[PDB]
């Protein structure tokens, strides 16, 4: 009980070390003036500082709680962010918040105290508001679906690996990155998938991981010879797509034992996207 | 089995919440067009997302019905509703009010859901309603993400927040407390808020409860213009209630001393329209 709870909280602290490091640097490097030149109003820059403050609060609270439970808080890792202009700041922000929600939803499975679940659920709700904000600012629907779903710790590491240079402690190990082409679109979109590493693809299936219908398994098609996966009807919200071995894992959002490459995110088109 | 009793009671409570929300958005989408939104200074994509909220809330309702039946419970039917809507400004204010109440509804209910798998599902729906609340905040000039932590309220607290939209229920729904009027109902730390209760309760022993997600409940003796002052250290959305006595330290999860309210208070935040 306590072992699993502290392990989940330290994992969450790793997630918030990464997000708070970004927002702190971004606010130090970009001004309200920079935001207005890029299409954003004063209140949008104000909210960006508010996001920074919220994420520093998430980090600090986790540190304090881990210490109060007798644990040893993970230190920050070393990070790198692919930032050029303000549009890239918004894209990085959206990417981080879109990964941190399934991080929280997965971690909450392992937290075995009612009071700690209430605190962590409360921060998840805050991160969901962040994600809606950055969606709206980048022309995406802020609320594209009814349910956000979980991913495992290693899955989150896979989403975050481009930003993490190294960690001084054994952080969750990522899977190879799965490139998706295109990375957004509506139901029926044929998505070409390529893996960053030469994994064995015998028996590899597409896992479409959706908040509202769970894991949907499909045999990959062909495009180059790249594997393809096709977005099925009925999914809503943000999707994660991964290669998995076999189909004995019924719920890949909570079970990475068969994961081979990915997941990566796919921004499903929704009512609310810019027109 | 106690765990399963508590779980079913929480889910049927959330179904009452989602019957109300889905009834609102289904009617509102039927009564407003993109042209209405455009004339009021909004965009096509804002109307599109409004339709998406309706779809999302219909999904929340239908999911709770399916799960309650799968657990052998009997789903609560809809209550009967009325919504004070005549223009775009009112339809957005009602929307924001509903989503601001439905988040602490989910947060309180999750305390009583005793299955890991059902918590994951219900938490995911809470995440969705948090996105709704952010959207309606932004459209009404409020910060979409005003704080780090959203907090819970009890079932009866949520009934209190929703009572103006509920005409009657055909089953014993949570009973509201009298409404607590707040004036002003928004502002920064230090704002002095005049509080008036809809009924003539005994105010001997009554304290102001300031309920925050990041700090819990802050108790304070009411002032005289009854008033409550927004204290330092709070972040995000607040709820203010009258409580009797000082024995309840966490009002968000304990309504045994509540005597009027809560009502919401939109604490100022970075991201408000300037």
């Amino acid at each position: 009980k306590m072992d699993m709870t502290l392990d989940a909280l330290n994992f969450l602290l790793g997630v918030e070390h990464l997000a708070s490091a970004f927002y702190v640097q971004a606010v130090n490097n970009f001004t309200a003036d920079d935001f207005k030149a890029a299409g954003l109003a004063q209140r949008d820059y104000d909210q960006f500082v508010g996001v920074r403050n919220n994420e520093v609060d998430h980090r600090d609270t986790l540190i304090s709680v881990i210490k109060s439970l007798g644990g040893k808080p993970n230190p920050p890792c070393k990070y790198t962010f692919p930032v050029t202009d303000v549009a890239s700041v918004l894209k990085v922000s959206r990417t981080l918040e879109n990964a941190d929600k399934p991080a929280y939803l997965g971690a909450l499975r392992d937290i075995k105290s009612v009071e700690l679940r209430t605190s962590v659920q409360g921060a998840l709700s805050g991160d969901s508001a962040h994600a809606a904000f950055f969606a709206y600012l980048t022309g995406k629907a802020p609320a594209p679906g009814p349910v956000d779903g979980p991913l495992t710790q290693r899955h989150i590491a896979t989403l975050a690996q481009d930003f993490i240079v190294s960690c001084p402690y054994p952080a969750p190990k990522p899977f190879p990155k799965l490139t998706l082409s295109p990375q957004s679109g509506p139901v029926g979109t044929v998505v070409a998938t390529t893996c960053a590493q030469d994994v064995d693809t015998n028996g590899v299936m597409c896992a479409i991981i959706s908040g509202n219908q769970g894991t949907l398994m499909q045999r990959p098609g062909q495009a180059s010879g790249a594997a393809t996966c096709t977005i099925p009807p009925g999914v809503k919200g943000i999707l994660f797509i991964a290669w998995v071995r076999g189909r004995d894992v019924l719920n890949v959002g909570v079970d990475d034992s068969s994961t081979v490459c990915g997941p990566n995110y796919f921004l499903l088109s929704a009512l609310g996207d810019a027109v």
